[PDB]
Parts: C-alpha cells; sequence; structure tokens
C-alpha cells in the first residue's frame, strides 16, 4: 500500500521535473531504476538534481508565499549524509552563517536525511532555528509568548534563559534511536540582531526593540514524490510586516503599539484618532529603516506585491497554473493598496510543496 | 415547479419568523392561508410583521456586512402600495430625508412592490441614491470612475452633469410597462455631503475633497420566503475605510494618495518610506474627523469591529449560527489589529439575504 503511493507521487513528480529539466526521455530509465528500487527496498533515493528541483518546486507551489518569484535561485545543501548530531549541528550552524552571508541573505535550504517507513531520522524542534524565548508565570510575561511551549520544554532539558525579552532559544533536535532531544547553545557570533530605531524620531531607541536578521524554519515537512523530507530547514528575506505587523505588535505576541504611540508622540486613547495604524506605520518605517541601515536584507510589502506580480506573469508566460492563499497572501498593513486584494486566488495544493506538522512538545 | 420553490422557501420562512416573533402556533394556519393563495394567485402577500422581520434577518445573514449588531433595529418603510413613478421618487425622497435624520443615521430600508411572475414592478437603476457621476473621454477622467457606466446611461436620457469630480448623480427608475427608465435631479437640501478636512493639517483642505453623508444601496435583491423585493433600497453609516481607504484611496477611484502625501509634507517617492500607508491613515484620520465635526453618523473600523464581536457573541447567547465571509469582513486598513482577522467565518448562504443582480444598464 504504502509502496504503491509512493509509486503514484514518483511517476507525477520524476515526469513533471524532468519535463522541466528537458530530461523528458530520461523519464522513463529513470522510472523503472525507481519501480525497482521501490519493489526492492520500499523507497527510493532522489538524485542531486531532482531534490534540487524539488525544493524550488515546492516554493513555487507554496499558497502562502509572496515571495515566490526566486523559486529557481534557492541555494540547496544536500545533508543526506549526516548520522550524528554533531554533523546535524554543524550543518545548521552552517545554514545560518551561508544563509546569513554577512546580511546579504541568501535563500537557502539544507535537507536531511527524509522518513524510511514513517520513521524520523532526524526531528527537529525548533520552529525557526534563531527565535527569541518565551515565559509565562505568575503575572510574569517575558519574551515570545509564541515561544513558551518550546521554552518550557527546553528548560525541562536543562538549558536556562536569562529571561530577558530576547533569549536567544537553544537549538533542539531528536536523533533517531535517542529518546530525548539534544540541545546546543547558539553561537552568538552567528546570529545578527537588528536594533529598531526610527529615521527621524530618535526617541523610538527608548523601547530598546529588536529582532533576528534572518528566519530560518526548521519545522515543515518538505514533500518531494512520495519521499517525505520532515527535516529540511529553510529561508528567504523578511517582509518587514512579519515583524513591525505581527511579531511586534499582536497583542498576544510582543503588543507594543501602546509604547509605540508614547514615543511617537501621540495618544492612544480613542479609535477614532487611529492611534493603533499610526504605531503600526512608524513601527513598520522603523523596522524596515533599521534593517537598511545595518544591511540586513529585507523587503516591503508593497515591493513584495509587485514582485509577486511578476511571479504571476512568470506563470502565465510558462503555461503554469497559479495557485495562492488570498487571505495569507494579503498583507496585514494597507493591504488594499496591493494588486493582491483586488484578485482572486486558486487555493489548491499541488506538490512538491511545505506541510506542516505536529509538534513533538505539547 | 415555481409555485413549488416558493413553497419551499416560504414553508422554511415563516415557520422561523414566526419561531423568533413568538407566533409558533400562528405557523400553521398562516401557512395554509399561503398554501392557498400560492395555488391560487401563483404567489403570496407577507405581513407588515414578516417582512418588517424578514429585511431584518436578511441583513442579519449578510456575511460581508460588519456592522449586523444593530440588525434588529432596522427601521422598515413598507411601500408595496406604490402604483406611480412619483410615488416610488418621493419614497426615495423620504427615504433619504429620514434615513439622513439630519446627520444622526437611522438604519432604513423601503420595500417596493416584489416581482410578481419573475417582471419587476418598480427597477432601480442607482447603485446607491446619493452618488457621484464618473466621466472618463480622451485623457479626460473625472468624477467617480465607478460611476462611469452609469454616467453614460444618464446622459442616453437627457440628463448633464456640470463635470466636477462631484456630480450628484439623478435617481433613475424604471416602472412596469414603460421601456425607458425616468429621471430626477436629487434636491440638493436633501443631500448631507462632508468636506474632508483634518484635525491638525490646514493643508489638508487644499485638496477639496468630500464624500456623501449616507450610503444607501439601491440595486440589490431582498429575497424573503420565496419572494423577491429587488427594488428595496436600504441604509446604515460608513464605516471610514470605505470612503478614507477605498473611494478616495483606490487608483481605479478618486486615486487621492499622492495628493495626501503632498499635502501632509511627506516624500512619495520611496516604497521602503511607507508614504501610501502613511497617506491612508491621515485621510482616514480625516474622514472620521469630518463626519464627527459636521454630526454625520460614522464608525471607525476598530470599533466596528469591536461591535461585530458582540454581534458573535449576541449570536452564540442565542442558538444562532454564525456566517460571514472574512475576505470582506476584515478592514483594508490594519486588520490584522481586528479580531476579525484572527479567527474564520462559514460563508454559507442563509435566506433571508440580500443579493447582487444584473444592471439594466451596460
Ligand atoms: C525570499 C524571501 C521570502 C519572502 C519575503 C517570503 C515571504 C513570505 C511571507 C510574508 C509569508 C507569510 C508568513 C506569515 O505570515 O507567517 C510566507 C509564507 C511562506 N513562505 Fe515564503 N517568503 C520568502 C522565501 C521563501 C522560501 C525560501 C520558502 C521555502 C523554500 C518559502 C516558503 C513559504 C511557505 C511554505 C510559507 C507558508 C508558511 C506557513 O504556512 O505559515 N518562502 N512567505
Ligand atoms: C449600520 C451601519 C452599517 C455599517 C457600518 C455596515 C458596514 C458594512 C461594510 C463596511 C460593508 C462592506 C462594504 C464594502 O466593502 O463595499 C458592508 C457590507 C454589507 N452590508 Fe452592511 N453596514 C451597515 C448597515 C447595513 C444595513 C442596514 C444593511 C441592510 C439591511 C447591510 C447589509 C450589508 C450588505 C448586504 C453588505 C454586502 C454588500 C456587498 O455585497 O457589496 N448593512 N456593511
Ligand atoms: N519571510 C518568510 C519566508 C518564509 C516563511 C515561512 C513561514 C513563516 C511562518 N509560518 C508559521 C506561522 C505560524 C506561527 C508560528 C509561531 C508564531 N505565530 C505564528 C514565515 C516566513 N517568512
Ligand atoms: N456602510 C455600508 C452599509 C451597507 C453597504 C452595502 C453595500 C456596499 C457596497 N456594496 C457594493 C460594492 C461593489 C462596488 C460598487 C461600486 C464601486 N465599487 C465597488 C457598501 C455598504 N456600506
Ligand atoms: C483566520 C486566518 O486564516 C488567520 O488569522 C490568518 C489570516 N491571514 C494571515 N496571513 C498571514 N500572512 N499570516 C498569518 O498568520 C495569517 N493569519
Ligand atoms: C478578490 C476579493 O474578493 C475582492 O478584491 C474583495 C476583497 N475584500 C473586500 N472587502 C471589502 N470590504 N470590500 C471589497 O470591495 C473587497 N474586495
Ligand atoms: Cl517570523
Ligand atoms: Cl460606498
Amino acid at each position: 500500500e504504502e509502496k504503491e503511493i509512493l509509486w503514484n507521487e514518483a511517476k507525477a513528480f520524476i515526469a513533471a521535473c524532468y519535463q522541466e529539466l528537458g530530461k523528458a526521455a530520461e523519464v522513463k530509465d529513470r522510472l523503472a531504476d525507481i519501480k525497482s528500487e521501490i519493489d526492492l527496498t520500499g523507497s527510493y533515493v532522489h538524485t542531486k538534481e531532482e531534490l534540487e528541483h524539488g525544493a524550488k518546486m515546492a516554493w513555487r507551489n507554496s499558497n502562502r508565499c509572496i515571495g515566490r518569484l526566486f523559486w529557481n535561485s534557492l541555494n540547496v545543501i544536500d545533508r543526506r549524509d549526516v548520522r550524528t548530531k554533531e554533523e546535524v549541528r554543524d550543518a545548521l550552524f552552517h545554514h545560518i552563517e551561508t544563509a546569513t552571508n554577512n546580511g546579504k541573505i541568501r535563500p537557502t535550504i539544507t535537507i536531511f536525511p527524509p522518513e524510511e517507513k514513517g520513521e524520523k531520522q532526524v526531528e527537529i524542534w525548533n520552529h525557526q532555528l534563531i527565535r527569541y524565548a518565551g515565559y509565562e508565570s505568575d503575572g510574569e510575561r517575558i519574551g515570545d509568548p509564541a515561544s513558551c511551549s518550546l521554552t518550557a520544554a527546553c528548560e525541562e532539558l536543562g538549558w536556562r534563559g536569562e529571561r530577558t525579552d530576547f533569549d536567544l532559544l537553544p537549538l533542539i533536535f531528536r536523533m533517531k534511536g535517542d529518546e530525548q532531544p539534544v540541545w546546543y547553545e547558539l553561537p552568538r557570533s552567528l546570529v545578527i540582531e537588528v536594533p529598531i530605531t526610527h529615521p527621524d524620531i530618535e526617541a523610538f531607541s527608548d523601547l530598546e526593540l529588536k529582532w533576528y536578521g534572518v528566519p530560518i524554519i526548521s519545522d515543515m515537512k518538505l514533500e518531494v514524490g512520495g519521499i517525505h523530507y520532515n527535516a529540511a530547514p529553510f529561508n528567504g528575506w523578511y517582509m518587514g510586516t512579519e515583524i513591525g505587523a505581527r511579531n511586534l505588535a499582536d497583542e498576544k505576541r510582543y503588543d507594543k503599539l501602546k509604547k509605540v504611540a508614547s514615543v511617537i508622540g501621540i495618544a492612544a486613547d480613542y479609535n477614532t484618532d487611529l492611534w493603533k495604524d499610526q504605531a503600526l506605520v512608524e513601527l513598520n518605517k522603523a523596522v524596515l529603516h533599521s534593517y537598511k541601515k545595518q544591511g540586513v536584507s529585507i523587503v516591503d510589502h508593497h515591493t513584495a506585491a509587485s514582485q509577486f506580480k511578476r511571479f504571476e506573469e512568470q506563470a502565465e508566460e510558462a503555461g503554469r497554473k497559479l495557485t495562492g492563499d488570498w487571505t495569507w497572501l494579503i498583507p496585514p498593513i494597507s493591504p488594499a493598496a496591493t494588486h493582491i486584494f483586488h484578485r482572486s486566488y486558486d487555493n489548491s495544493i499541488v506538490k512538491p510543496n511545505y506541510f506542516y506538522q505536529d509538534k513533538p512538545y505539547e
């Protein structure tokens, strides 16, 4: 059964991938090799080219991503050879290092061994490789509430944060065979952080806000041709709204808008004064300014929307069907000022793709 | 066939309406009367109570409306007795007058005779009873582009606008029997307009912006118990975003953001400066301030979202199933600062309701 489902998904993928690669004649003698290897071993092993392209095809089919224009420039690191947790850790250290690239962020993905027969070889617990801790205990709310569950889990394993609002969580992953995950504190030298300042409001630094340079998502399942790479951390760069309008703005996150309104000198008393809307703008201007000022990659929601329109045009030009999630594609500030708002998208799921998976903690 | 569809819809409605009215025992001797009247006449006639409540039930089931909290305070004017176009016109004049209420807007709906056997008795061409004209001719873009089609149609019938950016369109409707619609110029005394000013930027008046006080939608089909009131203009008050973020902001409408950015003293050169977002806020602050300053009803998107949450709570409290359109319920500015963004809604269509219908023009 599980041998059949793999064969069907692989037939669809290899045909399409080789179709796009210009190896349409190589499809047949490859499917045979797979047809045998599947029957004999239970699974098949991707070539370096299929996997590189499969990871690019998966980003392209991410209905919720606004930055899909550059799907083909994705730097794919093939780490299916890792066996030890010192290799996993070093590869994760290297990913941070090479994806960061001194501030000029390279969209990168590191691919670890996939599930054999549903069995994970490596199991990453981090949502993102770089992420702040969160603490909730008796009136105490410190750090990122979104990180509360993982933080408690890490503290169950011997780790202790300094309990600042910006404690770097450790890397925490579990190898096949071991009962508990291991954890490694992140070298500070490898992590770029950006202090949030404002172009013309010098009082803005009094908020002492900051965020990390590179968002490296590490808890999603890359699925390529019936093969489940449950451990494949990828990254791009930030769209400013993710930080300025959600991470630092949400009440169930950092909840900084009243503080922003105070330092930008406006009152937070009346809804009719639109202080939340005004604070959201100056904070988001601050995030973009701070990242540019340091030399770290970032895009604003308008430029990103322009780029995504090109992706729509590129897709149409290629005879490729477009898929997208409107509810996720629209930016959380001024969405009506983007073309995304004024058209619809087909939220159908095409593989290869990236999927959510259950947390090993909680 | 058309006799059956009416009977099914009526059975569902009468049962439910009387259920809510506390006349659950009166359901049976009423359905009989309908069962006969349908068989003998092809249709049935609503009582003054069912229609009043049916129009309130229809507003409640509008998945896209954020102001549904006050569905029960809807003022229903029963004008199913109109036979002449001087009665239709006067009723429309009266609707404007009583709904406006010197600035303290009453949510009102005027109900005209419904379709007999698919045949319209009255056919209103106006999108809204009060709306500005739009002109596009050889580089000329004057007024509201959204009104271009209707405006041209009105000018085909002897009407001529002064070709300002804010020409009041005439009322234009067609009576059963007549080939062409008639038109009547609106008495200026009945129309409240609001000049857009800014609380602290005196240069804002240089834009010479204004909008009308009351949005009275007149091209939607009210459906109550298999009965199609194709002519039932209704109104509430404006949520500020409709004017400040869409009507006056969209490029395919009034397209005023660069002009707003100029008068509020910021540059419109870089996306990273978030000038569209900043202009959208000050313009929207201007709209709310201008309406309050004059004494015309208006609500901001935050207060409206708070009210809609109460509607959600009121519905849950009543054992009533909630339906809603997330893509339309979220406001076009700072939507993530509202609870609407962070939950989902069932976009199922429940009757009674309001529906789009084909334009007699274009
Ligand atoms: C190049 C820079 C990129 C930008 C600016 C970008 C932008 C975004 C944004 C803003 C989101 C919404 C996230 C949220 O609201 O929480 C998103 C979602 C997503 N992006 Fe991208 N993205 C980029 C690169 C990538 C890359 C390299 C991949 C993977 C190969 C990817 C795959 C996805 C996926 C899977 C989601 C959905 C995540 C979810 O379900 O929460 N994107 N993208
Ligand atoms: C009390 C004040 C009201 C407010 C503030 C309000 C707010 C809104 C808003 C903002 C929209 C979205 C319109 C758009 O984006 O174009 C909307 C849609 C709608 N509202 Fe309301 N509304 C109110 C009263 C009413 C009333 C009295 C009715 C009818 C009885 C109604 C029925 C609807 C319907 C049918 C739509 C959907 C129209 C469409 O499909 O374009 N609302 N409402
Ligand atoms: N710039 C980018 C690129 C890719 C991204 C991929 C994923 C995400 C976030 N997805 C998970 C959101 C769910 C969540 C998790 C924790 C706290 N709140 C919400 C962002 C990306 N950004
Ligand atoms: N405050 C309110 C209350 C009720 C409303 C009902 C309808 C509308 C607008 N619906 C039609 C939008 C489609 C359109 C038409 C012309 C130009 N652009 C878009 C607003 C309401 N507002
Ligand atoms: C209910 C809704 O799907 C949910 O709140 C979504 C809305 N759209 C979103 N869009 C983005 N980019 N990110 C999000 O977290 C969400 N949340
Ligand atoms: C494609 C999408 O449905 C369309 O652009 C909608 C989005 N949500 C909206 N929401 C409101 N309130 N008004 C609108 O006109 C629209 N337009
Ligand atoms: Cl993030
Ligand atoms: Cl309107």
